[PDB]
């Protein structure tokens, strides 16, 4: 029957089409992950229904209740059959759900308003005039929380107690905060999203420094799902045919507005 | 039953696995050093097994004979039950995933171009549009298969040339490709993984360089026979080492910290 796909509104991965209010079902949406879902479904031979994750989150486990939220929770608790989204492969998630081989590479990166005197994470950690933070309920925040790497641990110690909160509910809110804070806020986000925004009007942000880590997004399934093997082979087939590169070029470079 | 020493297949490929100085008087795992030797030790510690490193007999990564359908190389060692795990720069591919299991990648790479410094080549398109400079790949690996299978015009054109070139543009080992670049006065370019390319660019006599972008994007994984009980633990260990920053430290250790071409 119809495979329930959980995904998340995150540009350019999944976006509402122009005039979506008169559209229905999968046709409401467009983007990299919408295209990828169609390709994966064709290769594996299933029909599917795109559903936007109810709580709008990627997935974290509450320290006390030990309940998972976000897309990870939807998989864990049986609300969706598969997640096709910019969902980061991590140790803690691999303990509770399955991931395909990665379909896209990324690392944590720094976004600044152009002209901000920051070149690195070390720079951020050694000052206090420029505030910085991350997305809530995602892998970037969990990276800093868990990290024993000295610069990142120092950064976490500042971020977790900063007032007002330096954490944001959505990627778009982080970007807006960079753009509105006259250089006094820098946002820690994945290189994929940073690079997309850097090529969008008003062309006032940039990625500075190297990436802080190296990882990937995978297609996720509940542990022991029958779909896992076919989905993994489909990712590798699309990779080897060059279609993942084509999709990246379509939704990043072609979406470029800054010349 | 009782714990058994895990047989690890690997390959003599610098800087992943190399003969130590004084290897002639050393035994067992102590004979070897490198990135994958260090990685093996970390994986074994995390998963709680003892192991024996064994260099693959035929010195190949792994390809399936089109006629006999027999796998050679490290892939073959796993398929036919001669090794329990491969800890090596073994590329994750579709055809290999059909017959063995891979961890999540522990290193990223892409196919790339190695030239002798000063060679007037900047891209694969450049190579494809001329005949003065020969070019080829390693035998029995994923780079050769990439060109054989590609439907992208430039890479297909490159394959049509390479497959029929005389004398043969293919090499049996990475070292042979490097020698051919170094000795051919700019008239041979070598197609190899970016990891290997970047390593050699930091070795004396500092006469090669990587040019252009990478032609694809993939990774190396730790491989096990299909359905092996080791796979889950090994995968979690790769991800833990990744998150801890240790894979990045190992890359720096073996590529750059003792690079020979300056700071
Ligand atoms: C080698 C670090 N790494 C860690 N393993 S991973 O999260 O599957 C991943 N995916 C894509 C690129 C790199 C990568
Ligand atoms: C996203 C392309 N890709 C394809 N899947 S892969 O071979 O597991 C891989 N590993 C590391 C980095 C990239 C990568
Ligand atoms: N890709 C992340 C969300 C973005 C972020 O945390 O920066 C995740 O899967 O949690
Ligand atoms: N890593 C490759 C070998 C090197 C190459 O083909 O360039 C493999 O696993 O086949």
């Amino acid at each position: 029957k119809t495979v329930v796909v959980t995904t998340i509104l995150e540009s350019p991965y999944v976006m509402m089409k122009k005039n979506h209010e008169m559209l229905e079902g999968n046709e409401r949406y467009e983007g990299y992950c919408v295209d990828l879902a169609a390709e994966i479904a064709k290769h594996c031979g299933f029909k599917y229904k795109l559903t936007i994750v109810g709580d709008g989150k990627y997935g974290a486990r509450d320290a006390d209740t030990k309940i998972w939220n976000g897309m990870v929770g939807e998989l864990v608790y049986g609300k969706a059959d598969i997640a096709i989204a910019p969902l980061t492969i991590t140790y803690v998630r691999e303990e509770v759900i399955d991931f395909s081989k990665p379909f896209m590479s990324l690392g944590i990166s720094i976004m600044i308003k152009k002209g901000t005197p920051i070149e690195s994470a070390e720079d951020l950690s050694k000052q206090t005039e420029i505030a910085y933070g991350t997305l809530d309920s995602g892998s970037t925040k969990e990276f800093f929380r868990r990290s024993k790497i000295a610069v990142f641990d120092k950064m976490w110690t500042y971020m977790r107690s900063a007032e007002p909160s330096v954490f944001v509910r959505t990627t778009a809110e982080g970007v807006a905060r960079v753009r509105k804070s006259k250089g006094k806020y820098a946002y820690l986000l994945e290189s994929t999203m940073n690079e997309y925004i850097e090529q969008r009007k008003p062309c006032d942000t940039m990625k500075v420094g190297g990436n802080l880590d190296s990882k990937g997004y995978g297609i996720a399934t509940p542990k022991g799902s029958s779909l896992g093997n076919a989905v993994n082979l489909a990712v590798l087939k699309l990779s080897e045919q060059g279609l993942l590169d084509k999709l990246k070029n379509k939704w990043w470079y072609d979406k470029g507005e800054c010349g």
